[PDB]
């Protein structure tokens, strides 16, 4: 059994080595130590030291310079006994602190475990290189096992998922948290493979397909969802919520997939050192020539789209490998052979309309000297050059009743070119997402698995917009851990009337989203929205509004002294400065008429889908106004947290171990800090302070049959048929507790205490065959 095989590369790979002779004396030893800081100012940097002495209410030990401290034993964050280094689960550790926790994941680190439970959700630490840990061996190691069975691992809370799915008849949820670069994408692959594999049906024709195209459609949003940015090579630049169907029975049926905020501002700028989407560069360098030819493509360093970073390469990436794998997943998935060149000749020709430039006429309007990008893009979309250049330069617009056409300067008509841009990748990813959920979706399954994976907390030189949406975002999920892990959790005691004293976490950052998306009082969002709407607005007319209503009034808001266009909102992982510059009209999100009129008539199927499509060209409309990107986001997220509401969530937490993106540096500060934000340590408290397991008294006739004076199923008394079972064995009493309709288990007793009566090899069929036939 690979399991139990010290040989076996599942114990090789997941479990903590065998320590040496020499390990064992030190793990024997009487000695106590204590973790204290060198430097009081670095509080999260910790060295060892052994307590030499006690007072009544302090410790005394020595500094690994020799130097000798006193602390209180209550300032005391006290060293675990080495024989819990290591340990899979923290909850199980004595002491329970912040450099005792840290200590656990590096030691685990240091051997290549990424993977950590912390009661009931589970740590993830990148550990930024590979590991042989997702083989279909693998898969099928965990397959059916209980969590504390077989060791800490994505497959596993992946099955605990699936299990209770089945057992109880309701939907999950796997929630998987994280800053920028932490895992959160890498690992939502892994509960993808491993559900499509558990509980796919057997390879076959359909089969075996169905599966095989689930698995096919994230490399296609990644090729044009994702980017390098400072912090992630691999950047998600759109939030996605993957629902996995099953049917009756127990099979995948299908799966869809919901976007959310695409960053599309990205393809027509990206700070030094960041690239605009992979597929801008897959193409350019997995093309043939003649594709090359007829979509009159060069070099990245010849369109303004991809030469303004410095950056048009990531290390240890093939692009031109890249776009085989796309290309290789389009056909998979079902896209014919016209609609992918289609999509490149959306693609060339978003790169041709950024090399269009406009320049100063003989008065303030603009003009167009050389049309060379402005035929080539014309060429590609199959549009009319005359018309796009108009529509460009000179759009015609309603005033008073009166059609009288504009003639924007260099700026507005670059801005105007650049609004086209955004608008064609946006309906274009939009599109993709919907054709391979047409695909994917074709059957009405009862239950279902949701993988949520957002673009994760990050912060920037310059934070825009886009940051603001995504923060706001990480700040809801972090709040629903709050919610499911320390709020519901002790409601349920509190009518339970199990007797708990009520526990503040500090762990609350509703202010915070308040201040964001409030109504009444408005918060951010609302007063951006009535500024979006005002005739005479602008950026100054909005930072200056925003300071009004919270500077000196909402602690969790700030008016920076340094600036006069930023203003600094304090989220659950830090304060962030943003830059106000556009976020008018990136909420208003405009596009002149005119240059939808023009693509209308694309001669190109999918380009006209994409303007004529109701569901892709249109735009929701609040009265005299079209709904704004705020309002139509949070909308849109009130709905996604609306439908984890109805699911049974499973939280998985990844953690980053510097800044660098390398491997074998996991930094202390950084790790710690997320550690607190994320609340993992008061996660762990919660569940060893509390009840997590609670069956109804009626159905308390499950497991528990004859284990004590002969009570079957039956009883007609429930508070009574309850103390039955357990008091034979003589179960700790305060191991447990009675609710006013529920019988709570302190950790888990159901598994820590209940290994006789249950989980044994005996008492089923050997209690009652001695005399089985042969009695005289
Ligand atoms: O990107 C857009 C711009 Cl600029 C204007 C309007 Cl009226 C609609 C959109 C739009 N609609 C839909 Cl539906 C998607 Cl998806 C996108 Cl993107
Ligand atoms: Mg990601």
């Amino acid at each position: 059994n690979p399991i139990h095989d010290r040989t076996s590369d599942y114990h090789k790979y997941l479990k903590v080595k065998q320590g040496d002779s020499d390990l064992f004396k030190l793990t024997v030893s009487d000695k106590r130590y204590i973790w204290y800081n060198p430097d009081p100012k670095e509080r999260d940097s910790y060295e060892c030291g052994e307590i030499v002495s006690e007072t009544s209410d302090s410790f005394t030990f020595k500094t690994v310079d020799g130097q000798d401290r006193q602390v209180k034993k209550d300032d005391a964050n006290q060293r675990n006994p080495i024989k819990f280094d290591g340990v899979e689960d923290m909850s199980e550790l004595s002491y329970l602190n912040e450099p005792a926790v840290f200590h656990n994941l590096r030691v685990r680190y240091n051997q290549d475990l990424i993977y950590t439970y912390s009661g009931l959700f589970l740590v993830a630490v990148n550990p930024f290189k590979r590991i042989p840990i997702y083989t279909q061996e693998m898969v099928d190691i965990f397959k059916g096992r209980r969590r504390n069975e077989v060791a800490p691992h994505i497959f596993a809370i992946s099955d605990v998922a699936y299990r209770s799915m089945l057992d109880d008849r309701q939907n999950q949820s796997l929630l998987i948290t994280g800053e920028s670069g932490a895992g959160k994408t890498e690992n939502t692959k892994k509960v993808i493979q491993y559900l499509a594999s558990v509980a796919g049906r057997n390879q076959a024709n359909g089969s075996g397909v169905l599966e095989q195209q689930i698995l096919q459609a994230n490399p296609i949003l990644e090729a044009f969802g994702n980017a390098k940015t400072t912090r992630n090579n691999n950047s998600s630049r759109f939030g996605k919520f993957i629902e996995i169907q099953f049917n009756s029975a127990g099979f995948i049926s299908g799966a869809s997939i919901q976007s959310y905020l695409l960053e599309k501002s990205r393809v027509v700028f990206q700070s030094e050192t960041e690239r605009n989407y992979h597929i801008f560069y897959q193409l350019l360098a997995g093309a043939t020539a003649e594709e090359k030819k007829a979509l009159h493509l060069a070099g990245p360093e010849s369109f303004n789209y991809l030469n303004q970073s410095g950056c048009v390469d990531i290390k240890g990436v093939s692009d031109s490998e890249e776009f085989k794998i796309t290309r290789q997943a389009m056909d998979i998935v079902g896209f014919s052979q016209e609609e992918q060149m289609s999509i490149f000749k959306i693609i060339a020709g978003i790169l041709h309309l950024g090399n269009i430039k406009f320049e100063k006429g003989a008065g303030e309007g603009a003009v167009l000297k050389d049309k060379t990008a402005l035929n080539a893009a014309s060429t590609v979309f199959g549009v009319n050059p005359s018309v796009l250049e108009k529509a460009l330069m000179e759009p015609r617009i309603l005033a008073g009743r009166d059609l009288v056409a504009q003639h924007l300067n260099v700026e507005k008509s670059s801005s105007s070119r650049d609004a086209l841009v955004k608008a064609l990748y946006g309906r274009l990813f939009l599109w993709l997402v919907k054709k391979i959920n047409n695909v994917l979706c074709q059957e009405r399954k009862a239950y279902f698995i949701g993988v949520l994976d957002i673009s994760g907390f990050e912060i920037f030189k310059v934070n825009s917009f886009e940051q603001l949406c995504i923060n706001y975002t990480n700040e809801k999920l972090q709040q629903f851990f709050n919610h499911h892990m320390f709020k519901l959790e002790q409601e349920e005691y509190l009518k339970e009337k199990i007797n708990w004293t009520f526990i503040d976490f500090g762990l609350d950052s509703q202010a915070t989203i308040d201040l964001i998306d409030g109504r009444q009082p408005p918060g951010i969002l609302a007063l951006l929205d009535e500024q979006s709407v005002f005739p005479n607005a602008t950026d100054n007319t909005l930072i200056t509004k925003l300071h009004s209503h919270f500077s000196k009034k909402n602690a969790k808001y700030e008016e920076p002294r340094f600036s006069k266009t930023e203003f600094g909102v304090t989220h659950y992982a830090g304060q962030v400065m943003y830059e106000i510059q556009d976020w008018l009209e990136k909420n208003k999100d405009p596009l002149q008429q005119d240059l939808e009129l023009c693509f209308k008539d694309s001669s190109d199927n999918v380009v006209t889908k994409l303007f004529n499509d109701p569901n892709i060209a249109s735009r929701a409309k609040k009265g005299a106004n079209f709904i704004t990107v705020a309002a139509q986001y949070k909308e849109q997220l009130a709905s996604l947290m609306a439908t984890l509401e109805t699911t049974n969530p499973h939280f998985v937490r990844c953690i980053i171990p510097n800044n660098k993106q390398l491997p074998a540096k996991l930094e202390d500060k950084v790790v710690l800090d997320q550690l607190r934000c994320n609340g993992v340590l008061e996660g762990i408290r919660i569940t060893r302070k509390g009840f997590p397991n609670r069956i109804i008294y009626a159905d308390f006739v499950k497991r528990y049959y004859l284990l004590a004076p002969n009570v079957p199923r039956d009883a007609e008394d429930s508070q009574k048929a309850t103390d039955a079972v357990l008091k034979h064995l003589n179960i700790d009493p305060e191991q447990y507790r009675f609710g006013i309709t529920k019988i709570f288990f302190r950790a888990g007793q159901l598994a820590r205490i209940e290994e006789a009566r249950e989980q044994r090899l005996e008492s089923n069929e050997p209690p009652m065959d001695f005399d089985d036939d042969i009695p005289f």
